[PDB]
DNA sequence: GAGGGTATTCGCCGCCTACCTCTCCTAGCCCGC
DNA sequence: GCGGGCTATGGCGGCGAATACCCTC
RNA sequence: CGGAGAGGUA
C-alpha cells in the first residue's frame, strides 16, 4: 500500500505468505552454505551476505571494482552484477532459498491446537508420523471404477485363493503319501511308540504348518481383499510393506503419498465449502462432544472460507532469508568471527537442500532420499522455532540457539525491548542529596552535567556573543571549559525546565518537572517535599534527567509536569508536598504550651497589675530574644495582622468582617502567632498544636479553596520554620533517655508462674501439645501487653523518643516497646510462634539463643518483600493493558442511569453515624437525581460535585442514600463522559475532555502494591489477583439461586443443603458441602428449616463471580467485586477511590456470549461484543427477523486483554506466537487507534493533548493589539 | 467393539525497574606447506 | 611435523487438550 | 559493544 511507509497510515494488515510473494520479495536466491571469506574480508557469491543480492557493502561501489564514483550511479554493473547504490540497501533486501522437497511450517502443524489437524480432520499423531516419513497416507482411490470391477475382482480373487488351498491340499496329500511311507519305515522292523509318535510328530507338525500356511497366506490375501475394498482417502497404514503388496497387487485404483507433499496433495483435493457446510449441519443437529468438536472445526473451517485465503500456505516451497544489516557477524579481539545463531540455522538448511538435490539428481533407493527429506524437514523447522519439537538443535557449549521466532518473544524480544521502550538522547544520571535552600519548583544540576546537557545552546550563544567565530571553535572551547562558557551557560539554562525520574515509575508523580538551578559538586540536589512523591531517600539513591526541546515538550512540561502544581495524590486527593519528619518535628515544637514557662502570663495578684500582656508581636519577639519571655509561654498579645477566629469575629466585629488593621485581643503563645504569620492573610487564626492531622487539614482546605501558586508558598514557609525550630527542639538519642519500666521484673515472674503451672498440667497429661502451646501463647502475649502498657505509663511527655512518636513525624510505639520494654513471641519459619518467647529488650542485649531464634523472622520477611516486589509488576502490567483504552471523549451522555451510595446508614434507635468508609464512595460525585426528604424542597440539585458542603446538608435533612453518576453505567458508545466520571482528585475540578483515566486506575490500583502484604483463603495479593482474573475463588462457597426453607442436614464429611423454594416449583440441593467449613450467620447461625434471600451465601468463605452474575446480574457482580477489591485494599489501610476499580470492573463486563446464531453469522458459544451484537440484531430484526440470543459474561483481565480487535496491541502483551499465527490465518486488519499502537508507530497519541480539538487549535493577534502595533 | 461419561497426565504460559564492575565463547581430524 | 579449515532427573499454579478406566448397547 | 556467566547498589 505504502512500500516503506511515510505517514498517512490508516491500516496494517497481516496474513499468510505464499510461495509467489516470497519468491516476489526475494532479490536473489542462496545456493551456497558460504558467509564470509577471511583472507580478502569478503562475502562470498551465492551466499548469506552476497552483495548481487542483498546490495552493496560499500556507497557507489562494485565487488568488481568497475565503477567506485557517484557519477556511475544506478547501472548494474556489466562484470559482477552487483547494482551501483548505497550501503543502507543491505537492511531491506531479501532473498529466498528454493526447497528441493516440500517443507510444512511447523506453526500450524505442532502449535496446539493443530490447525492442520483441525483443517484436514487428522490426528496430531498421523501428521506426526506423515510428515516425518513413518507412514502412508491414501491421497485418493477410485470409487466408480473400482465399484464397476468388484464383482469381477471378487471372482479373480476367488479363483486365486483356489489356487492357494488346492496347492495346500495337494501338498497335504503329498504330506500323507509321506506320513504313510514312515509308517512303513518304522513298520519294516521293530520301531518305537515313541518313534512311531515322533515321526509323527514332525511330518504331522509340518503338515499343521500347512494349515498354519494356509491360515497365514489366505489371511494375507483376505487383508488385502478388505484394505483394497474399503479403502477410502485419508486412512494411515503403518508396516510399510503392507502397502507395499497393496500397490503391486493393484498398482491404479488409488494413490498413496508420504511426507509434506502428501499433505499438499490433500489440501489441493479439498474442497471448504462442502466442509463447512457439514460442519454447520453437525452443528445445528447431533449435539454431544460431536458438536463440540465440530465447533472448533468450524472455526477454523470458517476462518479460511471467509476470506480469500487458501490453506496452502502452510506447506512451504521457498524460504524468505532476512537481511544481513540485521543478522551481522562481528569479530572477536584480533579478528576471529563468531557465527550468530542464524546463520549457522540457514547454512544447516541449505547444506541439507543440496545434500538432498544431490541425491535426488543422482538417483538413490528410496530410504536414503526419504531419510534426507525428514533432516530437511527437521532443519526447516528448526529455522522458524527452535526447540518446539524434539530436542534443541544446540550451539558451542551445549546451549539452544536463537531462532526466528525467539526474536519476537519474551521479555527481551522485539516489543517489550525496542518498541514500548528506548534509549534516548539528552538524559544523564548521578546521586542525590537534600538541598533545603531550595524552592518547590527548583532543583540543584552540577556544573558539569548542565554544561553536556546544554551543550548546543551553548555553542549557539558563544556564536552569538562573538566569543567564536564558527561553530567548531565554540565546539571545542566547550570542551576545553574556558572561564566564559560558564558565564553563557548561566544564561542559556534560565527558565529551561527539566525532567527528573527514579525508578521504579511506580505512578504518574514519579517524573516531574523542576527549574534548574547550577550548584556546586556532583550530586543532584533534590527538594525535601518532594520525596514522598519520588519515594526516595539520602542513603545512595539515585535519579535520571532528561531535557525537553520543542516547544510544545516546554509549554508541557511548564504547566502539566511541574512540581509546584502537583501537590494532592491523584490516587485519592490527599497532599504528597506536605511537611514530613524533621518539619513535623520543628512546628509541633513550636506550636505547644508548656503550663509554668518563663515570662507566663500572671493575672493581677492585688497590688501589681497583670502580668504577661503585650502591645504587638514586635514586643513579644523583643522580649523573647531578651530572655525574658518563653516562645512556649500563654501570653496576651494585641493582634492586627491577623484574622480573628469564626467566633471571635462573629461576636466581636460582626458586621461583614475584620477589614485589615483592625485591632483584637488574643491569648496565645508566641509561637502559634509566629505559626499563623506563615498562612495566607486571610486565612482564620488557628490556635492549636500542629500534629501531623492538623497540618494535613490545612493544606488540604488550603487547597481547596486557594490558588495552587498560594499551596505551594504556605508549604515553602512551613518548611522553613520547621527546619528552623527542629534544631531547637533538643531531640537526641542516648541510653539515659531510654528509660526502662520500673517493675518488669514483677510482671515477668509473675506472668513465668501461670506458665510454670501450664507446663506441669502439661507433664500431668491435662492437656496436649497444641493446647499447652495456645495457653503459653496467650500468656506471653497478655505478659507482653502488660509491659507495653507499663512501659507508655512510665515515660514523660517530653522524651525525644516519645516525642518523636507522638509528634506523628515516624515510628510507632511499638518499636518503643521492643526498644525499651520487651520483643515477645518470635515465629518459627512454619509461621508459628515460638513459645518461649524472647524475653530482653534490645537495650538490656538479646543473648545467643534469643538472636538465633529472631534471625528466622528476619529473613523470612526480607524473602517475602522480594517476592512480592516481583509478583506486583506483573499485575500492573495486566491492569494497564486491559483498561488502556477508556479515556474521556463527551461532556455530558444526559443519561439517567445511576448507582446508589450507602452515605451513613441509619442508627437502630434513630441517629445518623456517617458510614466510615465514605471519602472513597460518595465524594468527587455527581449526582444524578434530585435529593428531597421528608416532603420537603430539592436539597441538591442534580449535576453537582457532592463535596463537603454537599454532603453535610445531605446529612443535616436526614437522607440515607442518593444516586450519583458512574463510569459503571456511562452511555457513551466509546469512553466514559466527564460527567458521569466525576471530579479529578488531582486538579480539583471536573475531568478534563482528553484525560486518560485508566492509566490513572491502574496506576493507583498498583502502585500500593508492596504495602499490601502478601499474608485457606487467600487475604492479600493473590487474593486480588484472583479477583481481577475471576477465577475459581478457592474455598467457594455456594449461594442460593431461589429464595425458600432449607432442610438442613448433619453429616460427617459432607452437608445436604436442599433448597425448598416458597412457591415449590423445584429444589436445588448441595450435598458435598465439606464439614471443615464453618456456616454462614446471616440476619443466627444457618439453621435446619430456615428460610434464606436469594442471594444470601449459605456457607463461609469467597463467592465465585460467575453464579451472582447468574443469579442476580450486573450490578450485583458489580457491586460485589467493588466491595471485595476495597475490603483488601482497606484492611491494610490505604485508601483508593472506587472510580478506578468501578473503571477496571467495566473492562470486564463487556460481552455476551452467544447461543442462537440465526440469520447472524455469531457461531454459537462465542464472546462477542455488546455493542456490535445489538446492532447486527437490530439490523437483522429490519429484514424477517431472526435475531440472535445472548447471555452476559464475565471475563478476567488477561483474556479480555487477549480478546482485542487489535493483532499488534495483543502481540505486545503476551502470546505472540499464538497471537500471530490465528491473525495470519484470519487476516486480520488493525485500524491503528489507541495509545500502545500510535506509541508503537511513532505518532501521537489520541488523548491529552493529542485530541483534535487541542491540537488543532488556531492563534492570532486581536484587531485591537493589532493595530496598537 | 463403538458410545458417552468420568478420570488422568502432559505440555505450555507466566513470574518488577534502573544502573555498576569483572572474566570467557568446541573438539577431532584431515589436508597443506 | 606443525598449522589451519571443515565437520559432528531441587519451581509452581492455571489451563486446555490429548488420552486411562467403567457402564450401556 | 554482540552473546554467556559471576558479583553488587537503590
Ligand atoms: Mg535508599
Ligand atoms: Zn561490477
Ligand atoms: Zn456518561
Amino acid at each position: 500500500g505504502a512500500m516503506l511507509d511515510v505517514n498517512f497510515f490508516d491500516e496494517l494488515r497481516i496474513g499468510l505468505a505464499t510461495a509467489e510473494d516470497i519468491r516476489q520479495w526475494s532479490y536473489g536466491e542462496v545456493k551456497k552454505p558460504e558467509t564470509i571469506n577471511y583472507r580478502t574480508l569478503k562475502p562470498e557469491k551465492d551466499g548469506l551476505f552476497c552483495e548481487k543480492i542483498f546490495g552493496p557493502t560499500r556507497d557507489w561501489e562494485c565487488y568488481c571494482g568497475k565503477y567506485k564514483r557517484v557519477r556511475f550511479k544506478g547501472i548494474i554493473c556489466e562484470r559482477c552484477g552487483v547494482e551501483v547504490t548505497r550501503a543502507k540497501v543491505r537492511r531491506e533486501r531479501m532473498g529466498h532459498i528454493e526447497l528441493a522437497a516440500p517443507v510444512t511450517h511447523i506453526w500450524y502443524f505442532k502449535g496446539v491446537p493443530s490447525r492442520l489437524g483441525y483443517l484436514l480432520d487428522l490426528a496430531p499423531k498421523d501428521l506426526e508420523k506423515i510428515i516425518y516419513f513413518a507412514a502412508y497416507v491414501i491421497t485418493s482411490v477410485d470409487e466408480e471404477m473400482r465399484h464397476n470391477e468388484l464383482s469381477t475382482l471378487e471372482a479373480e480373487m476367488a479363483v486365486e485363493r483356489k489356487a492357494v488351498e488346492d496347492q495346500r491340499d495337494g501338498e497335504l496329500e503329498a504330506r500323507a503319501q509321506k506320513l504313510e511311507a514312515d509308517l512303513a519305515e518304522l513298520e519294516a522292523e521293530g520301531a518305537k511308540a515313541d518313534a512311531r509318535r515322533k515321526v509323527r510328530d514332525g511330518g504331522e507338525r509340518e503338515m499343521r504348518q500347512i494349515r498354519d500356511r494356509a491360515q497365514r497366506e489366505l489371511d494375507r490375501l483376505e487383508d488385502i481383499w478388505s484394505t483394497f475394498t474399503k479403502l477410502a482417502p485419508k486412512q494411515l497404514i503403518v508396516d510399510e510393506n503392507l502397502y507395499r503388496e497393496l500397490v503391486d497387487r493393484y498398482g491404479e485404483y488409488f494413490t498413496g503419498a508420504m511426507g509434506a507433499e502428501s499433505i499438499q496433495k490433500l489440501i489441493e483435493n479439498f474442497d471448504i465449502d462442502a466442509e463447512a457446510e457439514s460442519l454447520r449441519d453437525v452443528i445445528r443437529n447431533g449435539k454431544g462432544q460431536k458438536k463440540l468438536r465440530a465447533l472448533k472445526r468450524l472455526k477454523v473451517v470458517a476462518a479460511f472460507q471467509q476470506s480469500g485465503n487458501s490453506p496452502m500456505g502452510m506447506v512451504l516451497d521457498a524460504v524468505p532469508v532476512i537481511p544481513p544489516e540485521l543478522r551481522p557477524m562481528v569479530q572477536l579481539d584480533g579478528g576471529r568471527f563468531a557465527t550468530s545463531d542464524l546463520n549457522d540455522l540457514y547454512r544447516r538448511v541449505i547444506n541439507r537442500n543440496n545434500r538432498l538435490k544431490r541425491l535426488i539428481d543422482l538417483g538413490a533407493p528410496e530410504i536414503i532420499v526419504n531419510n534426507e527429506k525428514r533432516m530437511l524437514q527437521e532443519s526447516v523447522d528448526a529455522l522458524f522455532d527452535n526447540g518446539r519439537r524434539g530436542r534443541p538443535v544446540t550451539g558451542p557449549g551445549n546451549r539452544p540457539l536463537k531462532s526466528l521466532s525467539d526474536l519476537l518473544k519474551g521479555k527481551q524480544g522485539r516489543f517489550r525491548q525496542n518498541l514500548l521502550g528506548k534509549r534516548v538522547d539528552y538524559s544523564g544520571r548521578s546521586v542525590i542529596v537534600v538541598g533545603p535552600q531550595l524552592k518547590l519548583h527548583q532543583c540543584g544540576l552540577p556544573k558539569l552535567m548542565a554544561l553536556e546537557l546544554f551543550k548546543p545552546f551553548v555553542m549557539k550563544r558563544l556564536v552569538d556573543l562573538n566569543h567564536a567565530q564558527n561553530i567548531k571553535s565554540a565546539k571545542r572551547m566547550v570542551e576545553r571549559q574556558r572561564p566564559q562558557v560558564w558565564d553563557v551557560l548561566e544564561e542559556v539554562i534560565a527558565e529551561h525546565p527539566v525532567l527528573l525520574n527514579r525508578a521504579p515509575t511506580l505512578h504518574r508523580l514519579g517524573i516531574q518537572a523542576f527549574e534548574p538551578m547550577l550548584v556546586e559538586g556532583k550530586a543532584i540536589q533534590l527538594h525535601p517535599l518532594v520525596c514522598e512523591a519520588f519515594n526516595a531517600d539520602f542513603d545512595g539513591d539515585q535519579m535520571a534527567v532528561h531535557l525537553p526541546l520543542s516547544a510544545e515538550a516546554q509549554a508541557e512540561a511548564r504547566i502539566l509536569m511541574l512540581s509546584s502544581n502537583n501537590i494532592l495524590s491523584p490516587a485519592s486527593g490527599r497532599p504528597l508536598a506536605m511537611p514530613r519528619l524533621d518539619m513535623v518535628t520543628g512546628l509541633y515544637y513550636l506550636t505547644t504550651e508548656v503550663p509554668g514557662d518563663t515570662g507566663e502570663y500572671q493575672p493581677a495578684s492585688g497590688d501589681h497589675p497583670e502580668t504577661g500582656v503585650y502591645s504587638s508581636p514586635a514586643e513579644a519577639i523583643m522580649a523573647a530574644d531578651r530572655g525574658v519571655l518563653s516562645v512556649r509561654a500563654k501570653i496576651k498579645v494585641r493582634l492586627t495582622q491577623l484574622r480573628p477566629p469564626v467566633e471571635i469575629e462573629a461576636e466581636l466585629f460582626g458586621h461583614s468582617g475584620w477589614q485589615p488593621g483592625d485591632a483584637w485581643m488574643a491569648e496565645t503563645t508566641l509561637g502559634r502567632v509566629m505559626f499563623n504569620e506563615l498562612l495566607p492573610l486571610g486565612y482564620p487564626f488557628v490556635n492549636k498544636q500542629m500534629h501531623k492531622k492538623v497540618q494535613a487539614a490545612i493544606i488540604n482546605d488550603l487547597a481547596e479553596r486557594y490558588p495552587m501558586i498560594v499551596v505551594a508558598q504556605t508549604v515553602d514557609k512551613l518548611k522553613d520554620a520547621g527546619f528552623y525550630w527542629a534544631t531547637r527542639s533538643g531531640v537526641t538519642v542516648s541510653m539515659a533517655d531510654v528509660l526502662v519500666p520500673p517493675r518488669k521484673k514483677e510482671i515477668l515472674d509473675h506472668y513465668e508462674e501461670r506458665a510454670d503451672k501450664v507446663e506441669k498440667q502439661f507433664q500431668r497429661g491435662a492437656l496436649n501439645h497444641d493446647e499447652r502451646n495456645e495457653a503459653l501463647v496467650e500468656i506471653w502475649k497478655e505478659a507482653t501487653d502488660e509491659v507495653g502498657q507499663a512501659l507508655r505509663e512510665h515515660y514523660p511527655d517530653d522524651n525525644p523518643i516519645i516525642t518523636i512518636v507522638d509528634s506523628g513525624a515516624t515510628g510507632n510505639f511499638t518499636q518503643t516497646r521492643t526498644l525499651a520494654g520487651m520483643k515477645g513471641l518470635v515465629t518459627n519459619p512454619k509461621g508459628e510462634f515460638i513459645p518461649r518467647p524472647v524475653k530482653s529488650s534490645f537495650r538490656e542485649g538479646l543473648t545467643v539463643l534469643e538472636y538465633f531464634i529472631n534471625t528466622h523472622g528476619a529473613r523470612k520477611g526480607l524473602a517475602d518483600t522480594a517476592l512480592r516486589t516481583a509478583d506486583s509488576g506483573y499485575l500492573t502490567r495486566r491492569l494497564v493493558d486491559v483498561s488502556q483504552d477508556v479515556i474521556v471523549r463527551e461532556h455530558d451522555c444526559q443519561t439517567e442511569r445511576g448507582i446508589v451510595v450507602e452515605l451513613a446508614e441509619r442508627a437502630p434507635d434513630g441517629t445518623l453515624i456517617r458510614d466510615p468508609y465514605i471519602e472513597t464512595s460518595a465524594y468527587a460525585r455527581t449526582l444524578g437525581t434530585d435529593a428531597v426528604d421528608e416532603a420537603g424542597n430539592v436539597i441538591v440539585e442534580r449535576g453537582q460535585d457532592l463535596g463537603d458542603p454537599e454532603i453535610d446538608a445531605l446529612l443535616a435533612a436526614g437522607i440515607t442514600q442518593v444516586k450519583v453518576r458512574s463510569v459503571l453505567t456511562c452511555a457513551t458508545s466509546t469512553g466514559v463522559c466527564a460527567t458521569c466520571y466525576g471530579r479529578s482528585m488531582a486538579t480539583g475540578k471536573l475531568v478534563d475532555i482528553g484525560e486518560a483515566v485508566g492509566i490513572v486506575a491502574a496506576q493507583s490500583i498498583g502502585e500500593p502494591g508492596t504495602q499490601l502484604t502478601m499474608r485457606d483463603i487467600t487475604g492479600g495479593l493473590p487474593r486480588v489477583q484472583e479477583l481481577f482474573e475471576a477465577r475459581v475463588p478457592r474455598g467457594k462457597a455456594p449461594i442460593a439461586d431461589v429464595t425458600g426453607r432449607v432442610r438442613l442436614e448433619d453429616g460427617e464429611r459432607f452437608y445436604k443443603i436442599t433448597i425448598v423454594p416458597d412457591d415449590g416449583g423445584e429444589e436445588v440441593v448441595y450435598d458435598k458441602i465439606s464439614k471443615r467449613q464453618r456456616l454462614r450467620v446471616f440476619k443466627r447461625v444457618l439453621s435446619d428449616g430456615d428460610h434464606v434471600e436469594v442471594g444470601q451465601q449459605l456457607m463461609e468463605g469467597s463467592a465465585d463471580p460467575h453464579e451472582v452474575l447468574r443469579v442476580q446480574g450486573p450490578r450485583e457482580v458489580q457491586i460485589h467485586l467493588v466491595r471485595e477489591v476495597q475490603e483488601v485494599y482497606r484492611a491494610q489501610g490505604v485508601s483508593i477511590h472506587d472510580k478506578h476499580i468501578e473503571v477496571i470492573v467495566r473492562q470486564m463486563l463487556r460481552r455476551v456470549t452467544i447461543i442462537d446464531s440465526g440469520s447472524t453469522e455469531f457461531l454459537p458459544g462465542s464472546l462477542i461484543d455488546r455493542a456490535e451484537f445489538e446492532a447486527e440484531n437490530r439490523r437483522v430484526v429490519a429484514e424477517g427477523g431472526e435475531p440472535a440470543a445472548g447471555r452476559p459474561v464475565l471475563m478476567g483481565i488477561t483474556k479480555a486483554s487477549l480478546a482485542t480487535d487489535s493483532w499488534l496491541s495483543a502481540a505486545s502483551f503476551q502470546e505472540t506466537t499464538r497471537v500471530l499465527t490465528d491473525a495470519a490465518i484470519n487476516c486480520r486488519s488493525d485500524k491503528l487507534n489507541g495509545l500502545k499502537e500510535n506509541v508503537i508507530i511513532g505518532k501521537l497519541i489520541p488523548a491529552g493533548t493529542g485530541i483534535n480539538r487541542y491540537r488543532n487549535i488556531a492563534v492570532q493577534p486581536t484587531e485591537e493589539a493589532r493595530a496598537a502595533a
